[PDB]
DNA sequence: AGGACCC
DNA sequence: TAGGGTCCT
DNA sequence: AGGACCC
DNA sequence: TAGGGTCCT
């Protein structure tokens, strides 16, 4: 139980893909999906004309005045397609980890080894790769690790074929020996393709990054910190003093981000299984007076009730969340959590009143059901 | 799945019992178990001379200058006897809930019904109670609920017999239709006896309480609150306005404590299973300079390492906890949590250094291992 | 992290 | 005024 | 409850 | 500048 083969699958322009499948007339047209004033994502025809992901509508329509826009506020169809994808991959190997609605990690290590024991001592010389080899690295067919990664590339090609034939969806895959590297290498050939990373190329891939914010796991906060410390490239982070860093971000945050700077990441792929919460949200900037706005709370509820329902399990907790306006409080949401009374779990009319009183102990409103059973 | 039969088992003067079993020469002598300046508990010979539970040593030895004292700082033997008791009860019925080291709830409902279907349509008239009937209530052998509670009293008598024959331990049991009432009724005949509560006596038992702090679930805090609201007896709490209370303690805290004031409590008996944390502590008032005291941290560790070991499972988290002195900050402990590095989980010498740095980001010190797997 | 509650 | 422990926000 | 991180 | 989601302190 040492060397792993992991694949990271990452779909193309996910919400746009789903909209292009719904209305074929949007294909071959530059297409953005809009949520409020945000073009959250756009198909590849639109990225040709300069549309980037997460541009405001304005910036997007003066970079490209001909861009089609569809509303993507309601996530229901993206969410349903996201679970179809995960459940397809779970069929190849049960332990599938989701990240957001369009990425899945799968530990192929068992599956690769069982294919290897199926091949006789001969056809092992005919193993080839499927897709690109990062940094155009030469393969050595006598290196057991290259062999396993290539079988891994083949599983990846079958998963993406299946996603295409069964669900109509294209995407990218990255095959590597842990999750960090599979997820970095899945973006190297962007549109609907796959890349495999051999160990000799690990430092090349990790040094190809131009800022430590690009390392999955280093966020808006830790990045700003690392800077204030003159740590700007991945190599600065690799060479920086362990102690200074230990004693500045916690043992935890420090010992881990420094591993990742090397390309080292031992986190297992975890079975995501069913969601741990179900929430809906609404944005409406400056609209919530402060009592004329609980209706809103009923809207949220309406959908939520249907969703939480359907799963099977019932939630044992309810939560209410807000924010408010003046200057750029860069972070500042508030919430009040409470247990859902047992009579109520077995509908609307009291829920509402749990929320209303929760709302009282109290730009934007949401409701979250959590603690499912 | 409506009416339940629950038993609450509550051992006599637990730590003292254990000490009296270790050193028989302490029997028939008034015995207190001491932790620092606190006589945490005392056997029944000592309660005759005025020793109460949780008296200071001073107050205890001038109420009773002849009282024997043994040190109970080290909990190891009380903890081991506590699990022997729980595992014995789990043998009667698997779902056993612990509360502290010497109380266990068991849902006898399945066990009672299967004994009932074993008795032919005749010997059902010969069912008798074992132990006391709260408030000396008359039994009605044609009341299915009285019958089930009496079979429940008989299971209770077998559990306490078994605890005595197998482990040498005496205790009390309370049989009732939910956990609140079984735990209130287990103290009515205190020393080594058992009481059963029939439904007609529920209001009598709940009104026998002299302050709402006595209701399991209403603590130091909510009690002081309830007062500031003129709510002093259980009847005040029962009659108080639901809304005023809803809108003053949360929907949660309010709707629940008001049920309990009635004797109503639907919480299931939960399987406690293995512990969710392992911690040790040390008190030493004014002793921790502020660097001369990490040794202390090594001591804690030493035992902890042995305990967490033994279970099987390993902990994935470590925590450090403190407090400090001036005036009576009535609540004020602090802690810094961090993940235990994966190399380390498979010993002392780095642990120490996780703690030491945790101690730096930072009257009394403790270490807690949690998040077991 | 800390709060609140239990033994 | 000890030395533990549980679950919630 | 809130923080921090991800898509 | 959206609408979701996960796990930790
Ligand atoms: C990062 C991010 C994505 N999304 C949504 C929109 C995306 O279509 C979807 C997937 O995120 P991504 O995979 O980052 O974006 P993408 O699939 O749209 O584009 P690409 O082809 O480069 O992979 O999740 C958000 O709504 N908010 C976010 O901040
Ligand atoms: C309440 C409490 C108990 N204990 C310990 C000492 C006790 O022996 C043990 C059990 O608690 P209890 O059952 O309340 O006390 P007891 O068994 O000693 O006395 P009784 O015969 O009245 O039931 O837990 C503490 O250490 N601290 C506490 O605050
Ligand atoms: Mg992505
Ligand atoms: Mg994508
Ligand atoms: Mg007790
Ligand atoms: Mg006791």
């Amino acid at each position: 139980a040492s060397s792993r083969v992991i694949v990271h699958v990452d779909l193309d322009c996910f919400y746009a893909q789903v909209e292009m499948i719904s209305n074929p007339e949007l294909k071959d047209k530059p297409l953005g999906v809009q949520q409020k004033y945000l073009v959250v994502t756009c198909n590849y025809e639109a990225r040709k004309l300069g549309v980037k992901k997460l541009m405001n509508v304005r910036d997007a329509k003066e970079k490209c005045p001909q861009l089609v826009l569809v509303n993507g506020e309601d996530l229901t169809r993206y969410r349903e397609m996201s679970y179809k994808v995960t459940e397809l991959l779970e069929e190849f190997s049960p332990v599938v980890e989701r990240l957001g609605f369009d990425e899945n990690f799968v530990d192929l290590t068992e599956m690769v080894e069982k294919r290897l024991q199926q091949l006789q001592s001969d056809e092992l010389s005919a193993v080839t790769v499927s897709g690109h080899v990062y940094n155009n690295q030469s393969i050595n067919l006598l290196d057991v690790l290259h062999i396993r990664l290539l079988v891994g590339s083949q599983i990846a090609a079958e998963m993406r074929e299946a996603m295409y034939n069964q669900l109509g969806l294209t995407g990218c895959a990255g095959v590597a020996s842990n999750k960090l590297l599979a997820k970095l290498v899945s973006g190297v050939f962007k549109p609907n393709q796959q890349t495999v990373l051999l160990p000799e190329s690990c430092q090349h891939l990790i040094h190809s990054l131009n800022h430590i914010k690009e390392i999955p796991g280093i966020g808006y906060k830790t990045a700003k910190c690392l800077e204030a410390l003159g740590i700007n490239s991945v190599r600065d982070l690799q060479t920086f003093s362990p102690k200074i860093l230990e004693k500045e971000l916690g043992i935890s945050v420090a010992q881990r981000i420094q591993k990742l700077s090397f390309g080292e990441d031992n986190s297992p792929v975890i079975l995501s299984g069913p969601p741990q919460s179900f929430s809906e949200e609404d944005s409406f900037k400056k609209c919530s007076s402060e009592v004329e706005a609980k209706n809103k709370i009923e809207e949220l509820l309406a959908s939520l009730l249907n969703r939480v329902c359907q799963d099977g399990r019932k939630p044992h907790t309810v939560r209410l969340i807000i924010r408010r306006y003046s200057s750029e409080k860069h972070y500042g949401r508030e919430s009040r959590q409470c247990p859902i009374p047992s009579h109520v779990i077995q509908v609307m009319t009291p829920m509402v009143d749990i929320l209303m009183k929760l709302f009282r102990n109290m730009t934007l409103l949401s409701v979250c059901f959590c603690n499912l059973k």
